[PDB]
């Protein structure tokens, strides 16, 4: 459940965009604050919001994880990433979750939609979901 105070685009940036992320255990705290249980896995794309918006404006394709949607877009280049892996599953409380940091590099596929009235008018079309990385 995305917290109502944030638009889909804002929650996407909070969960998946970070050029220079801190350790996973630290970065994930803000995200787990709004959940019932700690997130098992989360990926941060080391790029800028502006760059993802550009990927939105390219060739459209069916979303791999949900082919009924023809609103996905694949990046042209592989981008560095930071995978955050949960260490204590079901174990420790949602207050003391620790993560392992794991670097990676690949293409990403995002679903994009029309901006929310609360979003910046500068970007008519914005990224709202990370479908997968290849
Ligand atoms: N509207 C949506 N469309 C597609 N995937 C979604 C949507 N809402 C949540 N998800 C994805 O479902 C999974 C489980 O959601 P949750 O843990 O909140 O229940 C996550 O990978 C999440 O993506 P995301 O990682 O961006 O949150």
């Amino acid at each position: 459940m995305r917290p109502p105070q944030f638009t889909r685009a804002q929650w996407f940036a909070i969960q998946h965009i970070s050029l220079n992320p801190p350790r996973c255990t630290i970065a994930m705290r803000a995200i787990n604050n709004y959940r019932w249980r700690c997130k098992n896995q989360n990926t941060f794309l080391r790029t800028t919001f502006a760059n993802v918006v550009n990927v939105c404006g390219n060739q459209s394709i069916r979303c791999p994880h949900n082919r009924t949607l023809n609103n996905c877009h694949r990046s042209r280049f592989r981008v560095p990433l930071l995978h955050c892996d949960l260490i204590n599953p079901g174990a420790q409380n949602i207050s003391n979750c620790r993560y392992a940091d794991r670097p990676g590099r690949r293409f990403y596929v995002v679903a994009c939609d029309n901006r929310d009235p609360r979003d910046s008018p500068r970007y008519p079309v914005v990224p709202v979901h990370l479908d997968t990385t290849i």
